[PDB]
Protein backbone atom coordinates (compact mmCIF):
# COMPACT_ATOMS: atom_id res chain seq x y z
CA UNK A 1 0.00 0.00 0.00
CA UNK A 2 2.39 2.85 1.52
CA UNK A 3 5.58 1.74 -0.47
CA UNK A 4 3.22 2.01 -3.50
CA UNK A 5 1.63 5.85 -2.74
CA UNK A 6 5.02 6.82 -1.92
CA UNK A 7 6.56 5.27 -5.46
CA UNK A 8 3.20 7.02 -7.64
CA UNK A 9 3.91 10.60 -5.73
CA UNK A 10 7.48 10.78 -6.61
CA UNK A 11 6.65 9.59 -10.46
CA UNK A 12 3.92 11.88 -10.93
CA UNK A 13 5.67 14.83 -8.57
CA UNK A 14 2.85 15.48 -5.93
CA UNK A 15 5.54 16.72 -3.14
CA UNK A 16 2.44 18.39 -1.06
CA UNK A 17 0.58 14.75 -1.32
CA UNK A 18 4.20 12.57 -0.74
CA UNK A 19 5.48 14.53 2.82
CA UNK A 20 1.79 13.75 4.05
CA UNK A 21 2.67 10.23 3.79
CA UNK A 22 5.64 9.88 5.83
CA UNK A 23 4.50 12.50 8.62
CA UNK A 24 4.81 9.99 11.29
CA UNK A 25 7.55 7.54 9.73
CA UNK A 26 11.10 7.61 11.24
CA UNK A 27 13.91 8.41 9.08
CA UNK A 28 15.24 4.59 9.12
CA UNK A 29 12.03 3.70 7.83
CA UNK A 30 11.60 6.46 5.17
CA UNK A 31 15.24 5.43 3.77
CA UNK A 32 13.29 2.06 3.21
CA UNK A 33 10.28 3.08 1.81
CA UNK A 34 12.31 5.15 -0.80
CA UNK A 35 15.08 2.41 -1.22
CA UNK A 36 12.34 -0.04 -2.71
CA UNK A 37 11.86 -0.77 -6.48
CA UNK A 38 8.30 -0.24 -8.18
CA UNK A 39 7.99 -1.29 -11.42
CA UNK A 40 11.71 -2.28 -11.90
CA UNK A 41 12.50 1.81 -10.84
CA UNK A 42 13.21 3.71 -7.80
CA UNK A 43 11.07 6.41 -6.42
CA UNK A 44 14.54 8.81 -7.69
CA UNK A 45 14.26 7.27 -10.87
CA UNK A 46 10.61 8.34 -11.85
CA UNK A 47 11.03 11.96 -10.32
CA UNK A 48 14.50 12.11 -12.25
CA UNK A 49 12.73 10.42 -15.63
CA UNK A 50 9.80 13.34 -15.69
CA UNK A 51 11.61 16.23 -14.28
CA UNK A 52 10.07 16.90 -11.19
CA UNK A 53 13.18 19.27 -8.98
CA UNK A 54 11.55 19.32 -6.26
CA UNK A 55 10.82 15.99 -5.90
CA UNK A 56 14.36 15.12 -6.80
CA UNK A 57 16.11 17.55 -4.19
CA UNK A 58 13.49 16.15 -1.42
CA UNK A 59 14.55 12.69 -1.96
CA UNK A 60 17.87 12.74 -2.24
CA UNK A 61 17.91 15.15 1.29
CA UNK A 62 16.05 11.89 2.70
CA UNK A 63 18.93 9.50 1.81
CA UNK A 64 21.55 9.77 -1.01
CA UNK A 65 21.56 5.93 -1.24
CA UNK A 66 19.36 5.60 -4.57
CA UNK A 67 21.46 8.04 -6.69
CA UNK A 68 23.56 4.79 -8.77
CA UNK A 69 20.46 2.67 -8.75
CA UNK A 70 19.76 1.81 -11.96
CA UNK A 71 16.01 0.19 -12.77
CA UNK A 72 13.33 0.34 -15.63
CA UNK A 73 12.56 3.57 -17.65
CA UNK A 74 9.88 4.05 -20.78
CA UNK A 75 11.98 5.80 -23.85
CA UNK A 76 9.50 5.60 -27.30
CA UNK A 77 7.53 2.57 -26.33
CA UNK A 78 11.16 0.75 -25.28
CA UNK A 79 11.91 -0.22 -21.60
CA UNK A 80 15.34 0.63 -20.71
CA UNK A 81 17.26 -1.50 -18.38
CA UNK A 82 19.72 -0.35 -15.69
CA UNK A 83 19.24 3.48 -16.01
CA UNK A 84 20.61 5.72 -13.12
CA UNK A 85 18.80 8.53 -12.27
CA UNK A 86 21.69 11.12 -14.07
CA UNK A 87 21.23 9.17 -17.29
CA UNK A 88 17.19 9.27 -17.28
CA UNK A 89 17.45 12.98 -16.61
CA UNK A 90 19.43 13.38 -19.49
CA UNK A 91 18.22 11.24 -21.85
CA UNK A 92 14.84 13.08 -21.44
CA UNK A 93 15.97 16.62 -21.79
CA UNK A 94 15.45 18.16 -18.16
CA UNK A 95 18.79 20.27 -17.44
CA UNK A 96 18.24 21.57 -14.06
CA UNK A 97 17.41 17.71 -12.28
CA UNK A 98 20.57 16.57 -14.02
CA UNK A 99 22.60 20.12 -12.45
CA UNK A 100 20.74 18.84 -8.77
CA UNK A 101 21.92 15.06 -9.35
CA UNK A 102 25.42 16.20 -10.26
CA UNK A 103 25.92 18.71 -7.30
CA UNK A 104 24.66 15.67 -4.91
CA UNK A 105 27.95 13.74 -6.44
CA UNK A 106 26.40 11.31 -8.79
CA UNK A 107 28.66 9.89 -11.37
CA UNK A 108 29.17 11.65 -14.37
CA UNK A 109 29.74 8.39 -16.42
CA UNK A 110 27.44 5.35 -14.80
CA UNK A 111 26.07 3.65 -17.75
CA UNK A 112 22.82 1.24 -18.21
CA UNK A 113 23.14 -1.93 -18.98
CA UNK A 114 23.95 -1.36 -23.25
CA UNK A 115 27.08 0.71 -21.25
CA UNK A 116 25.06 4.18 -22.51
CA UNK A 117 26.48 7.36 -20.76
CA UNK A 118 24.57 10.14 -19.96
CA UNK A 119 26.69 11.77 -22.18
CA UNK A 120 25.75 9.33 -24.90
CA UNK A 121 21.72 9.56 -23.92
CA UNK A 122 21.79 13.70 -24.49
CA UNK A 123 23.24 13.36 -27.71
CA UNK A 124 20.55 11.05 -28.91
CA UNK A 125 17.46 13.25 -28.48
CA UNK A 126 19.88 16.48 -29.26
CA UNK A 127 20.12 18.26 -26.17
CA UNK A 128 23.30 20.55 -26.70
CA UNK A 129 23.02 22.44 -23.19
CA UNK A 130 22.69 19.13 -21.41
CA UNK A 131 26.06 17.37 -23.47
CA UNK A 132 27.72 21.10 -22.75
CA UNK A 133 27.12 20.89 -18.83
CA UNK A 134 28.14 17.20 -18.69
CA UNK A 135 31.78 17.67 -20.65
CA UNK A 136 32.02 20.48 -18.58
CA UNK A 137 31.57 18.02 -15.13
CA UNK A 138 34.73 15.41 -16.72
CA UNK A 139 32.18 13.21 -18.79
CA UNK A 140 34.18 10.19 -21.19
CA UNK A 141 33.57 11.28 -24.73
CA UNK A 142 35.01 7.87 -25.49
CA UNK A 143 33.08 5.76 -23.35
CA UNK A 144 31.18 4.03 -26.21
CA UNK A 145 27.56 1.62 -25.48
CA UNK A 146 28.76 -2.45 -26.03
CA UNK A 147 28.52 -2.62 -29.40
CA UNK A 148 31.53 0.08 -29.50
CA UNK A 149 28.97 3.17 -30.90
CA UNK A 150 30.29 6.34 -29.52
CA UNK A 151 28.97 9.78 -28.20
CA UNK A 152 30.17 11.01 -31.91
CA UNK A 153 28.81 8.37 -34.03
CA UNK A 154 25.00 8.46 -32.10
CA UNK A 155 25.44 12.40 -32.77
CA UNK A 156 26.16 11.87 -36.64
CA UNK A 157 23.39 9.29 -37.23
CA UNK A 158 20.62 11.79 -35.52
CA UNK A 159 21.75 15.03 -37.61
CA UNK A 160 23.11 17.10 -34.85
CA UNK A 161 25.99 19.02 -36.02
CA UNK A 162 26.33 21.23 -33.39
CA UNK A 163 26.39 18.35 -30.96
CA UNK A 164 28.92 16.97 -33.01
CA UNK A 165 31.36 20.19 -33.93
CA UNK A 166 31.21 20.73 -29.84
CA UNK A 167 32.22 16.79 -29.66
CA UNK A 168 34.66 17.62 -32.33
CA UNK A 169 36.56 20.69 -30.71
CA UNK A 170 36.33 18.57 -27.63
CA UNK A 171 39.23 16.08 -28.80
CA UNK A 172 36.47 13.21 -29.79
CA UNK A 173 38.33 10.61 -31.50
CA UNK A 174 36.76 10.61 -35.48
CA UNK A 175 38.23 7.34 -36.46
CA UNK A 176 37.16 5.05 -33.40
CA UNK A 177 35.05 1.63 -34.77
CA UNK A 178 31.77 0.04 -33.74
CA UNK A 179 32.84 -4.09 -32.98
CA UNK A 180 31.29 -4.47 -36.71
CA UNK A 181 33.08 -1.33 -38.04
CA UNK A 182 30.83 1.60 -38.06
CA UNK A 183 32.47 4.85 -38.31
CA UNK A 184 30.90 8.37 -37.57
CA UNK A 185 31.23 8.77 -41.62
CA UNK A 186 28.70 5.40 -41.97
CA UNK A 187 26.73 7.77 -39.51
CA UNK A 188 26.77 10.33 -41.69
CA UNK A 189 26.08 7.94 -44.96
CA UNK A 190 22.94 6.61 -43.74
CA UNK A 191 21.37 9.91 -42.19
CA UNK A 192 22.04 11.75 -44.96
CA UNK A 193 23.64 14.39 -43.14
CA UNK A 194 25.70 15.76 -45.77
CA UNK A 195 27.21 18.90 -43.53
CA UNK A 196 28.43 16.65 -40.74
CA UNK A 197 29.98 14.70 -43.51
CA UNK A 198 31.94 17.34 -44.82
CA UNK A 199 32.65 18.86 -41.20
CA UNK A 200 33.88 15.29 -39.85
CA UNK A 201 36.11 15.23 -43.37
CA UNK A 202 38.04 18.69 -42.15
CA UNK A 203 38.69 16.57 -39.03
CA UNK A 204 40.45 14.45 -41.39
CA UNK A 205 38.46 11.23 -40.85
CA UNK A 206 39.35 8.47 -43.29
CA UNK A 207 36.60 6.49 -45.63
CA UNK A 208 37.37 2.98 -44.19
CA UNK A 209 34.90 -0.06 -45.30
CA UNK A 210 33.30 -1.81 -42.18
CA UNK A 211 32.04 -5.12 -41.26
CA UNK A 212 29.65 -6.17 -44.15
CA UNK A 213 32.82 -4.47 -46.33
CA UNK A 214 30.75 -1.26 -46.95
CA UNK A 215 32.58 2.19 -47.62
CA UNK A 216 30.50 5.61 -46.49
CA UNK A 217 30.26 5.98 -49.99
CA UNK A 218 28.03 2.75 -50.61
CA UNK A 219 26.07 2.85 -47.17
CA UNK A 220 24.72 6.33 -48.86
CA UNK A 221 23.39 4.06 -51.95
CA UNK A 222 22.06 1.67 -50.03
CA UNK A 223 20.06 3.70 -47.87
CA UNK A 224 19.10 6.08 -51.03
CA UNK A 225 21.22 9.39 -49.88
CA UNK A 226 21.28 10.60 -53.33
CA UNK A 227 22.64 14.26 -51.73
CA UNK A 228 25.79 11.47 -49.97
CA UNK A 229 26.11 9.95 -53.56
CA UNK A 230 26.28 12.92 -55.57
CA UNK A 231 29.60 14.70 -53.01
CA UNK A 232 31.69 11.32 -52.33
CA UNK A 233 31.04 10.69 -56.15
CA UNK A 234 32.89 13.91 -57.32
CA UNK A 235 35.34 13.38 -54.33
CA UNK A 236 39.01 12.69 -55.04
CA UNK A 237 39.36 9.87 -52.24
CA UNK A 238 36.77 7.59 -54.73
CA UNK A 239 38.24 6.06 -57.70
CA UNK A 240 36.16 5.08 -61.41
CA UNK A 241 35.13 1.82 -60.60
CA UNK A 242 33.65 3.01 -56.71
CA UNK A 243 31.82 5.78 -58.14
CA UNK A 244 30.10 3.44 -61.01
CA UNK A 245 29.47 1.08 -58.34
CA UNK A 246 28.15 3.61 -55.81
CA UNK A 247 25.30 4.56 -58.66
CA UNK A 248 24.42 1.47 -60.02
CA UNK A 249 23.54 0.20 -56.39
CA UNK A 250 21.89 3.81 -55.78
CA UNK A 251 19.94 3.15 -59.11
CA UNK A 252 18.88 -0.52 -57.49
CA UNK A 253 17.80 1.31 -54.31
CA UNK A 254 15.67 4.12 -56.46
CA UNK A 255 13.90 0.69 -58.11
CA UNK A 256 13.47 -0.87 -54.84
CA UNK A 257 12.86 1.84 -51.90
CA UNK A 258 11.84 5.01 -53.87
CA UNK A 259 9.67 3.04 -56.69
CA UNK A 260 11.03 6.11 -58.68
CA UNK A 261 12.22 3.99 -62.01
CA UNK A 262 12.95 6.86 -64.74
CA UNK A 263 15.36 8.15 -61.84
CA UNK A 264 16.66 4.68 -61.77
CA UNK A 265 17.81 4.59 -65.16
CA UNK A 266 19.54 8.27 -65.30
CA UNK A 267 21.89 6.38 -62.87
CA UNK A 268 22.66 3.36 -64.58
CA UNK A 269 23.24 5.57 -68.01
CA UNK A 270 25.65 7.55 -66.24
CA UNK A 271 27.31 4.85 -64.93
CA UNK A 272 27.06 2.86 -67.79
CA UNK A 273 28.84 5.76 -69.85
CA UNK A 274 31.54 6.06 -66.78
CA UNK A 275 32.34 2.28 -67.54
CA UNK A 276 33.19 3.10 -71.53
CA UNK A 277 34.48 6.85 -71.17
CA UNK A 278 37.94 5.43 -71.96
CA UNK A 279 38.83 2.65 -74.91
CA UNK A 280 42.27 2.29 -72.73
CA UNK A 281 40.33 1.63 -69.51
CA UNK A 282 37.37 -0.04 -69.82
CA UNK A 283 35.58 -1.18 -66.83
CA UNK A 284 33.42 -4.35 -67.84
CA UNK A 285 30.52 -5.89 -65.69
CA UNK A 286 31.59 -8.62 -63.51
CA UNK A 287 29.76 -12.14 -64.85
CA UNK A 288 28.08 -13.44 -61.72
CA UNK A 289 29.05 -17.59 -61.21
CA UNK A 290 25.10 -18.95 -62.18
CA UNK A 291 21.61 -17.78 -63.33
CA UNK A 292 19.17 -17.87 -60.60
CA UNK A 293 16.02 -19.57 -61.36
CA UNK A 294 14.19 -16.73 -58.07
CA UNK A 295 15.40 -13.78 -60.98
CA UNK A 296 13.65 -15.36 -64.02
CA UNK A 297 17.75 -16.11 -64.93
CA UNK A 298 18.20 -12.39 -65.91
CA UNK A 299 21.35 -10.82 -66.82
CA UNK A 300 22.85 -7.61 -65.99
CA UNK A 301 22.70 -5.24 -68.90
CA UNK A 302 25.90 -4.56 -70.41
CA UNK A 303 26.00 -1.26 -72.79
CA UNK A 304 23.68 2.07 -73.15
CA UNK A 305 21.70 0.44 -76.34
CA UNK A 306 20.95 -2.34 -73.40
CA UNK A 307 19.69 0.19 -71.13
CA UNK A 308 17.81 2.47 -73.78
CA UNK A 309 13.95 0.63 -73.93
CA UNK A 310 13.92 -0.75 -70.39
CA UNK A 311 11.76 2.11 -69.30
CA UNK A 312 8.72 0.10 -71.10
CA UNK A 313 9.73 -3.14 -69.21
CA UNK A 314 9.74 -2.70 -65.26
CA UNK A 315 9.89 -6.53 -64.50
CA UNK A 316 12.75 -6.33 -66.30
CA UNK A 317 14.10 -3.40 -64.12
CA UNK A 318 12.99 -5.18 -60.75
CA UNK A 319 15.69 -8.05 -62.06
CA UNK A 320 18.42 -5.78 -62.60
CA UNK A 321 18.11 -3.98 -59.32
CA UNK A 322 18.12 -7.49 -57.69
CA UNK A 323 20.96 -8.72 -59.94
CA UNK A 324 23.06 -5.22 -58.69
CA UNK A 325 22.33 -5.32 -55.70
CA UNK A 326 23.49 -9.25 -55.34
CA UNK A 327 26.64 -8.21 -57.22
CA UNK A 328 27.57 -5.42 -55.05
CA UNK A 329 26.37 -6.12 -51.83
CA UNK A 330 26.64 -10.15 -51.75
CA UNK A 331 24.46 -12.31 -49.98
CA UNK A 332 26.19 -11.56 -46.28
CA UNK A 333 24.61 -8.20 -45.87
CA UNK A 334 21.10 -7.72 -44.61
CA UNK A 335 19.37 -5.63 -47.28
CA UNK A 336 19.90 -8.28 -50.52
CA UNK A 337 17.65 -10.64 -48.95
CA UNK A 338 15.66 -7.83 -46.96
CA UNK A 339 14.40 -6.35 -51.46
CA UNK A 340 14.33 -10.00 -52.64
CA UNK A 341 11.80 -10.53 -49.87
CA UNK A 342 10.02 -7.16 -50.46
CA UNK A 343 9.94 -7.95 -54.17
CA UNK A 344 7.97 -11.29 -53.74
CA UNK A 345 5.62 -9.29 -51.53
CA UNK A 346 5.02 -6.92 -54.09
CA UNK A 347 4.30 -9.75 -57.08
CA UNK A 348 1.76 -11.40 -54.19
CA UNK A 349 -0.20 -7.95 -54.40
CA UNK A 350 -0.35 -8.17 -57.85
CA UNK A 351 -1.79 -12.10 -57.34
CA UNK A 352 1.63 -13.85 -58.41
CA UNK A 353 2.07 -16.16 -55.53
CA UNK A 354 4.50 -18.48 -57.42
CA UNK A 355 6.86 -15.80 -58.13
CA UNK A 356 6.76 -14.51 -54.30
CA UNK A 357 7.48 -18.36 -53.36
CA UNK A 358 10.05 -18.29 -55.76
CA UNK A 359 11.44 -15.08 -54.66
CA UNK A 360 11.21 -16.00 -50.65
CA UNK A 361 12.37 -19.65 -51.35
CA UNK A 362 15.79 -18.11 -52.22
CA UNK A 363 16.09 -15.45 -49.75
CA UNK A 364 15.55 -18.05 -47.09
CA UNK A 365 18.14 -20.16 -48.17
CA UNK A 366 20.25 -17.03 -48.38
CA UNK A 367 19.34 -15.98 -44.64
CA UNK A 368 20.13 -19.47 -43.44
CA UNK A 369 23.48 -19.84 -44.96
CA UNK A 370 24.26 -16.39 -42.88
Amino acid sequence: DLKTAVFNAARDGKLRLLTKLLASKSKEEVSSLISEKTNGATPLLMAARYGHLDMVEFLLEQCSASIEVGGSVNFDGETIEGAPPLWAASAAGHLKVVQSLLNHGASVNNTTLTNSTPLRAACFDGHLEIVKYLVEHKADLEVSNRHGHTCLMISCYKGHKEIAQYLLEKGADVNRKSVKGNTALHDCAESGSLDIMKMLLMYCAKMEKDGYGMTPLLSASVTGHTNIVDFLTHHAQTSKTERINALELLGATFVDKKRDLLGALKYWKKAMNMRYSDRTNIISKPVPQTLIMAYDYAKEVNSAEELEGLIADPDEMRMQALLIRERILGPSHPDTSYYIRYRGAVYADSGNFKRCINLWKYALDMQQSN
